[PDB]
């Protein structure tokens, strides 16, 4: 038993690595030009952190990030990949004549053996809302192979949270749920299930983008330092928040995005998924409240976002928010493994 | 003892006649040019039905319809009005030098004593959805003064009903009710009242106009013949319907309007409140279903609109509708006395 | 009862039907200035509530009674005469407070309370403060108040100030002149033009306005709810002497009101003034039948006399004169039938 | 059980998780053609239900069991393996039918039912009829059917027809040619282009289309559910000979299906054909690896072999040739992972 298998239901792992075994899914991430181009900039503009160094690429996929490390002058790159994509990465290593520098290691990073410790770990392990897929834990786990004072690319990750107003989205999800309000669907009363239906639909995080003008307060930031954090730190993530409301109106939920920073010796390069920045394949994520909170400009909205990691490689989300001046309170539970792609 | 007081709570009647004692409210009706101009045309173009005749104006308000009867040549017009507007009507009769022909009689038509029987009764007793205010009963009651082979202006009334689709209206009402879904309004859980709030909001008929393209089937018509009907016929009004759906989609409720016809010796003149005709102060009325029914073009939507008169001079409405092909059924209760005036 | 003797049954039925609608309770509840200020007044004076006996006069949905419970009250008697009392009881149960809030259906003049109370809370303010005559019910309830008990709100201030608004004044004749025509469909309506003008002028105008139409500092009339008796509100005489800050034509008097919650920790104010965010009370304007010319530094003196009537409202008599010229005007208004002008 | 023996556990977990969502039951329920036709078939054949004993295989929300009750059934056994069984029980209670409908949680291959039934009702159809392998559960349930009993639906017809769709065929290469570039951010991707092509071609395409792309009358393969054994569905060999009505390049085979409810009063058909209003099944297209030129009046013959697999789906082996020219093509597709193109 490995740390991976201990925290992961077999059914989930099967589907997860089957997904990433598709060339079309690797293509989809590769063609996110913001993502791939920002990773290339981070590695090449910090070429001194790679020159003549030993590298680990956690979850290499096609090999693309290991190719960037080779371009930057790395002496040896261990490219670990658990899906059958590892075989395709090896094909590209050979066809690009980089067999002397990139070594594909098929398997899970929690289970493979490497010949030596490495100077720097590179990975793209970010999911929706940063934490979906639980691959940041594999990235942190890989630090067992990192030399003392080695680096991590990316180095830190910032989760941003902000309240938003969007009656249209709210009513769109409520409308779907109201199917189960019908007292005579082909003669059948469904209404005893209305409550269960509302719960189910509002447990789905909404993945899409939006106009920044729907944000009702400056975002609160929660930072994970990948040089310092341990695997276990991500099992239960408690994010307290206190928003100073800039606009009056209905708060329909919290919007989430994330940034990661590559803190290299030459420069710090940021990859942002904020709604003020060009769109990525992560979009942004919104967690709806089952009923909006009313707030005036100048009020404070206080609470906690609690993320509990689950064995399906995702998170159970609890959001409790309160308008401090009135005691108006909202408690909501979301399943990050059942998003609504809007 | 009066049939009016036997069917009306005092609280309702006081407020009702106070409302019509305002000159601003008489002006609102008078300034509906479709209404007032059509009444004048019906009376003047049928002048031989008035010439040298005896007329009763039921609920004369300012007197305006009695002035039209006098223009058509009536010999004597008894203008009955229960609100304090009766005294203003008297002022206009004197100022228009018609004291020899228009006789204002203050009081309820169920309670006054008229000096003689009349050849023709004129009135504007139509409310929202035709039947609101229960003034049609006063109009019919007044036939105790009508000679045999007398006439009624208007002579018949047609109520039209048709299914409509309007998700925006439906969502607007549901959103108001959603206030009572909040589990923490200033820290208070209101949600145990959510069902009561939805019922209250959806009990309100919606008075406004709309585009005829929201209608999903040809209207069904229910006709009241004022010459033949008895007062008691309006205590319970049962309107069955079967619509042949012309479009697929969500049926959010039934829309209602009405036409009246003045069936004179010279011509029949129609006053219509249909959404294809110029707007009147009656607009149109829509009764929402709490949950819409899905139907496809060619299906049939059948059921009953039942109006039960109440002591607040209005009706309790039950609408039951079923898509025959699927058995999807909607049952709704509306309080016609207290509509939502949505027009702006 | 005291209520039935002062109220025509017809008015009472319509009044309590109105408040029996969830939508009308919602309208008050969603007035954030009103509801939020009540909550703040009660919670920030928690020592006036903690372990105390409370009476809520006209509890509606129960909302003020829940605030008293949030502040720690031992027992709250929530009295409500409309059918809203049944909905309030449903909320007390669903909020798990049956041990602390007792809903009593009926008029506060007619129910029996089982014990005396430390504090009365109520929202009984109408347009111009006094419309609805519910302040009398609030005062009546002091038969249940212990000596040295408190009232929330504690005092009410009605403010009056002269205003200029040429367009509002002229608007009355624009409307009334519908009747000044000699052949409306053949009918000479003109004999009713005076009656129509009169009717329009008898309506107090409910809406808001720009504070720059005000021509003098307001005069204030205060009701101290701890000291006042019911009968004090049957005839309310408000003398005034305005010192005109601007020259112009005075078209009437503008009215608004404030209430203060004078607690042991602090005083909290709820204001409906035109300098403050809008409430569902707006402000109220009573026109003079004829405007009065005043110049800056003149004085405008007179009386606003409010006479309670059995329709749960007031007949308003205003008479005013410009002291330096003798120019005089008056008006009689019916507060029960205001003109809602706000758009 | 029979179900366990033929089904990979990881597949079954995902499968019954899917149907445990009210949103996925709603998706089927809101397919008006599907749900309305089942209701019509049952109510219009009311003498097949009145005072009868019924089995509903995979009752989901219970909707088909309520129709059987509307038709007058005496007792309805409603079997459901997902957690939707708990929601069906709620609806049975709230519709005052606990005396007539009994919800039996579990797989129909594993539960104990006490008595033989007069008629079995079910909606077990997947993409191109057979996907999900639930027709085998439906046929397995005949162990509970009286010798004189009936099956609703009674027969299922799968239809195949050749199509021309130049743009669909070329699209595979447009997507795969992402890999045919020598310097994607400095990397020669070209060695993976063939593997990317192969991957795309192995996915049946789920979407609808204009009937004018069809080049011949369909060939139909009928399963008589009253006669068939579940073993008949493990290997389904569909020979075809198409009489070409149009000359052109045949890019593949299009699939749809009908089912018939053959009752005592009337036969009611439910069709997913492209000439009929769209259902949630759309239609399915399988490309040949190379197009075949066929003239009007030519015959296009071959076989479509559907081989069941333990992922609750089929591998689809298609071979076709133009008899008059000898030109031949083929493909091998994985029905479990279709491309949703609509
Ligand atoms: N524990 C693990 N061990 C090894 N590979 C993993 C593990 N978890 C996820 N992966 C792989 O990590 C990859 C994550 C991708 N987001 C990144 C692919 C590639 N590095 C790129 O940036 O394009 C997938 O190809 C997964 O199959
Ligand atoms: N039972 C009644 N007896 C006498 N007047 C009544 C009665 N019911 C209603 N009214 C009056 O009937 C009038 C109805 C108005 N719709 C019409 C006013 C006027 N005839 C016009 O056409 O402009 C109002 O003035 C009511 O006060
Ligand atoms: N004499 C009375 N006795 C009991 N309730 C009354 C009386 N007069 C008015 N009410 C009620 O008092 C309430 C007054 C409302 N302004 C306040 C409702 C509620 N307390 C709130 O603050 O939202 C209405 O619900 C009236 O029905
Ligand atoms: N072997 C099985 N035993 C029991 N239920 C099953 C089995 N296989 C599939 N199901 C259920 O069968 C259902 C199939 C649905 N197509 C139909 C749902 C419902 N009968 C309706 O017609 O709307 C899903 O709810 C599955 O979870």
């Amino acid at each position: 038993r490995s740390v991976f298998s201990e925290r992961t239901e077999e059914s989930s792992a099967v589907q997860y690595f089957q997904f990433y075994g598709y060339l079309s899914q690797q293509q989809n991430m590769m063609q996110d030009y913001v993502r791939t181009g920002t990773y290339q900039r981070a590695i090449l503009q910090n070429h001194t952190d790679f020159k003549d160094k030993i590298v680990l690429d956690v979850g290499c996929g096609s090999g693309i990030l290991s190719f960037f490390a080779a371009q930057a002058g790395a002496r040896k790159i261990y490219a670990v990949e658990a899906s059958t994509m590892a075989q395709h990465a090896e094909v590209l290593v050979k066809s690009n004549n980089l067999t002397d520098r990139i070594v594909v290691i098929p398997g899970k990073v929690e289970e493979v053996s490497l010949p030596e410790q490495v100077d720097i770990i590179i990975s793209e392990p970010m999911g929706y809302m940063l934490f979906n897929e639980r691959m940041l834990e594999s990235y942190l786990h890989a630090k067992k192979y990192l030399k003392p004072s080695g680096n991590m690319f990316p180095t830190i990750g910032d989760v941003h949270l902000a309240p938003f107003t969007d009656e249209q989205l709210y009513m769109e999800q409520f409308t779907k749920a109201n199917f189960w309000y019908q007292p005579s669907f082909h003669g059948v009363d469904l209404s005893a299930l209305r409550g269960a239906a509302v719960d189910e639909y509002f447990r789905q995080p909404v993945v899409d983008t939006f106009d920044i003008r729907i944000l009702m307060a400056k975002s609160v930031k929660y930072t994970v330092n990948f040089l310092e954090a341990k695997e276990g730190d991500l099992h239960r993530i408690e994010i307290p928040f206190k928003f100073h409301m800039l606009h009056s109106g209905l708060v329909h939920g919290l919007a989430f995005w994330f940034d990661v920073a590559f803190i290299g010796s030459i420069m710090t390069v940021w990859l942002s998924t904020a709604p003020t920045e060009p769109l990525t394949h992560w979009y942004q994520v919104r967690c709806l409240f089952q009923s909006p909170l009313f707030a005036k400009a100048g009020d404070t909205l206080s609470g906690t976002c609690l993320l509990i990691a689950n064995k399906r490689q995702s998170y159970d989300i609890s959001i409790v928010a309160q308008v401090d001046q009135t005691g108006s309170k909202s408690s909501n539970l979301l399943d990050l493994k059942n998003p609504f792609f809007r």
